[PDB]
């Protein structure tokens, strides 16, 4: 909707400023490094808990290409690297993975340092670890 979902249990660190909390089980191995995922996403600012982005709400999921994605989604990355198909989860981002230092001017409008929030529901990915 535009409300990021409260969600008890601890969080499972993945970096030093990343973090996860899992609301939907998925099915299926994790994504391989280099791997294309489609997702749908909602991020919100931290601080200020103001939503910036949702594909969701303008009907247009992203293709985030692993080990290729963006600077500002560096994070957001990292957390997906850990989910499996068909699943949802809260990933917890430092500031340092997302717009940095800075932020972003407009457009969206994100404050410096500013950790972010991340309701992430990935459609699937193109390539997954097979043992």
């Amino acid at each position: 909707g535009n409300v990021p979902p409260k969600v008890d249990s601890e969080a499972e660190v993945l970096d030093e400023k990343v973090s996860k909390q899992i609301i939907k089980e998925g099915h299926g191995s994790k994504p391989s490094k280099y791997s294309t995922c489609f997702l749908h996403y909602r991020a919100w600012t931290k601080n200020s808990q103001h939503k910036f982005e949702d594909t969701w709400h303008e009907q247009q999921p992203i293709e985030l290409v692993l080990g290729k994605e963006k600077k500002e989604l560096a994070g957001l990355a990292i957390g997906v690297a850990s989910m499996k198909s068909g699943e949802r989860a809260l990933v917890h981002v430092g500031w340092e993975l997302a717009y940095g230092k800075e932020g972003n001017f407009s457009f969206p409008n994100v404050p410096p340092m500013a950790d972010l929030l991340y309701e992430v529901e990935v459609i699937g990915f193109d390539e997954t670890k097979e043992g």
